[PDB]
């Protein structure tokens, strides 16, 4: 657990973080008021399995709900109202007693926060905002989804609940909050959500204020068609749009180009995700996801969200190929604690780090065989990973001795030097 920031003081904390999702989006519903219970109890798993980090859920309180025909929502913590650590994952008393029990086997808590915007309407909160004083974004003018003088970020929905988060007095009741989770709550990083809500700047500042060494990912989900005409990035590639946020941000991003290859390209063109990146400075802030909690799938209540979820047949391939690869992999928590998925994922971790692979080691992709083969050179040992190809030995695109490391779905997952 070598803990240090990119050449580029990004901070990626040493680059060989291995992070677990901790929770899918029907948790409030499918173990209410027991998830903190039931982490505490796995912490053990956890932390053997090999994560060196764990995302935990919003750790605000959040009581919000949503209908109108058969399909609902709420609670999940993206539309809190307070910072209460309160209710829906399990009280404050458990939060501390999972953070405590995650920490003590080694796996840092990463939290995750939304300050773009809170449950403004909820009646019984601790925090009101009053309106006129310059604290909402709606106290400005609010021509469209775009920044206004009381939000330089986009809006929420309507942006009714979007915060000035620039705001001096909004700006230190964030500050405060966070170095709160940190020396209370045992946070050692953020995950923030909704990055396009605010500016990336602002990221930098929470981070030097309160977490100055600690690990950091925006979650940047806004391709090239959202930008205005006139705009430098309605033309760009999505790598180049993730990587300008994760430069002002000093944070390392959420691959959201590689994800787009996985849905809309061909495994070959998984080359062209952030993580793939010929640049060591490139690929290195790169955070690969096979699906979270809004693109995946959820056990119980219909299906979840899944808004851009990878199907089933590519699952073992995608994992395969994040898991020997660099920038810095999650594991989604379905795909390893329900969907029957771990073992195999177990495999993977253990290869990554037998071969010391990290968030910088170099990656080569072989032109001549179908499906995406790849030379992965770890700080240990080389790993050759072919993914539905066609490509008969390690030896055909790689000098040295090999080791049949991995043999997976009839022969489309292999990777070599043990
Ligand atoms: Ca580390
Ligand atoms: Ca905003």
């Amino acid at each position: 657990d070598q803990a240090g920031k990119s050449p580029n003081a990004v901070r990626y904390h040493g680059g060989d973080e291995i992070i677990l999702q901790g929770f899918h989006w029907n948790v409030v519903r499918e173990a209410p008021n027991d998830w903190y219970n039931i982490l505490r109890q796995q912490a053990a798993t956890i932390a053997a399995d090999g994560f060196s980090a764990i995302w935990m859920p919003v750790p605000w309180r959040d009581f919000s709900s949503w209908s109108d025909g058969s399909k609902s929502g709420g609670g999940e913590g993206y539309f809190w109202h307070d910072f209460n650590k309160n209710g829906r994952y399990g009280s404050d008393a458990q939060l501390r007693q999972a953070a405590s029990a995650l920490g003590g086997a080694g796996v840092k808590v990463l939290y995750d926060v939304v300050p773009n915007h809170m449950n403004r309407g909820y009646p019984d909160k601790e925090i009101n905002l009053p309106a006129g004083q310059g604290f909402w974004r709606n106290d400005c003018a609010d021509p469209g989804n775009y920044p206004n003088d009381c939000d330089d970020g986009d809006r929420f929905i309507g942006g009714d609940a979007d915060l000035n988060t620039g705001h001096p007095q909004v700006y230190g009741m964030f500050r405060d909050e966070f170095t709160n989770l940190r020396s209370q709550y045992g946070a050692g990083g953020f995950r923030f959500d909704f990055v396009r809500g605010y500016a990336p700047e602002r990221v930098n500042s929470w981070m030097t204020d309160s977490a100055d060494n600690s690990f950091c990912v925006g979650q940047l989900w806004k391709g090239p068609s959202e930008y205005p005409n006139w705009d430098w990035r309605n033309t760009a590639s999505w790598q180049q749009i993730i990587k300008d946020w994760s430069d002002r941000a000093k944070c390392p991003v959420f691959d959201f180009a590689l994800k787009e290859r996985m849905q809309n390209g061909s495994i070959a063109d998984w080359k062209h995700g952030l993580n793939g990146n010929p640049d060591p400075r490139w690929r290195e802030v790169a955070v690969t996801f096979v699906d979270n909690h809004d693109t995946g799938y959820s056990p119980g209540q219909n299906g979840g969200q899944h808004h851009w979820a990878l199907q089933d047949g590519l699952i073992r391939q995608a994992y395969a190929y994040i898991l020997t690869s660099p920038g810095t992999p999650v594991v989604y928590w379905d795909h390893m604690y329900d969907w029957g998925y771990g073992d195999f994922i177990r495999q993977l971790i253990q290869v990554r780090r037998a071969a010391g692979v990290r968030a910088d080691s170099a990656i080569s992709f072989h032109s001549g065989y179908s499906g995406l083969v790849a030379t992965v050179s770890g700080s240990q040992q080389t790993l050759v990973v072919a993914l539905n190809s066609d490509l008969g030995n390690p030896g055909q695109v790689a000098s040295g001795s090999f080791s049949e490391a991995v043999n997976a779905s009839n022969g489309q997952v292999r990777v070599w030097r043990s």
